[PDB]
């Protein structure tokens, strides 16, 4: 039975809520982006409305196969209408597709639901900057204060610099990405973009990527795999036995392998900084963790909820146990106390 916090009241609109079949009531099913926790549930069967960004419109039509008409795509940053409710789709910094969706209800309250965020400062200088915001659905993946790490950029530079070095010291070493969703993409598109080469991929992958409406993709990615020096690979294949595996399928056309793993936060995080990473290594196989966050660290979150001083917040994420619950209130009434709201 879908749970309270997936519904928005005072109409029949639900969010990230396809896998209880039908709600009784629900008008519209909004989905905030492709990731398969969030789309559970969706095929080529569905009809009933579903709204969300063009960029998920595309992965519904051509990943899951979902008829054009049941597909609403609707523009960011745009007032529009939805069954006699205002609504806005607003970008939320997580992967490609992935919004925010401001409600404003027809008795005066408004709603902002963020689905998957990564919060921002240039998200104070949005539409949510002209008017008040009285509930929060929040992504609370990483609220706790040992959650932090570096901003994207800082990532983006280390990789740069990484990959650039060994094949600048080693013309025969392929650079590999990990990889298993949207998300993410800036990292091997920087690699290869400093390398002078396009990425290569599977077919799935191909088309997973030519739905996202990144501009001059054509010129930067292929399915040509012996034309390419940046790899991807699925993020189980990822290791030792599985990377070996794939530097025979390439027929010595590289005597050296450097793997970036994308990871969100580990306990690695607490001890040692960005600039001061390592790698496993068995034998010519170098894997490296970086930690390329798609939500919000502590801080960043932090601060989002102190701009915006929601009259009440709720959970969305880490909500199934009743001690992560009771410890996000906490924190929740200290940012209150701090803020004066
Ligand atoms: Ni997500």
């Amino acid at each position: 039975t879908c749970p309270f916090y997936k519904k928005i009241p005072g109409t029949g609109f639900t969010v990230d809520a396809f896998q209880y079949g039908v709600v009784e009531g629900c008008t519209a099913y909004f989905l905030t982006h492709f990731h398969s926790d969030h789309y559970a549930g969706l095929s080529k069967h569905f009809t009933f409305p579903v709204y969300c960004s063009e960029i998920t419109g595309n992965l519904l039509k051509n990943k899951l196969h979902v008829q054009e008409q049941y597909i609403h795509p609707l523009p960011l940053d745009t007032e529009c209408i939805v069954n006699g409710v205002k609504v806005v789709l607003l970008d939320a910094n997580h992967c490609p597709g992935a919004v925010m969706i401001l409600f404003y209800l027809p008795n005066g309250t408004v709603i902002l639901h963020t689905g998957d965020f990564r919060a921002d400062p240039s998200m104070e200088r949005s539409l949510l900057a002209d008017q008040k915001v009285h509930m929060l659905y929040l992504d609370t993946t990483y609220c706790s204060p040992e959650y932090t790490f570096p901003s994207q950029q800082e990532v983006i530079r280390f990789a740069i610099n990484t990959a650039f070095e060994a094949v600048t010291l080693n013309p025969h070493a392929l650079v590999v990405c990990g990889t298993y969703s949207i998300g993410k993409e800036k990292v091997f598109l920087a690699i290869a973009d400093v390398l002078g080469s396009k990425v290569g991929m599977s077919q799935e992958k191909y088309k997973t990527l030519q739905c996202l409406n990144i501009p001059e993709i054509n010129s930067l990615i292929t399915t040509d795999m012996c034309s390419s020096l940046v790899h991807l690979l699925p993020m189980m294949q990822i290791n030792f036995k599985g990377l070996q595996s794939h530097l025979k399928k390439c027929g010595g056309k590289y005597n050296q392998i450097l793997a970036f793993r994308p990871t969100g936060w580990t306990h690695s995080n607490k001890f040692t900084r960005i600039a001061d990473v390592i790698p496993q290594t068995k034998g010519n196989i170098s894997i490296y963790g970086i930690p390329y966050s798609e939500h919000s660290s502590y801080l960043e979150m932090k601060r989002f909820v102190q701009w915006l001083k929601p009259q009440k917040i709720i959970p969305t994420v880490n909500v199934g146990t009743w001690k992560s619950r009771s410890t996000m209130e906490k924190y929740f009434r200290e940012w209150k106390l701090e803020a004066g709201y």
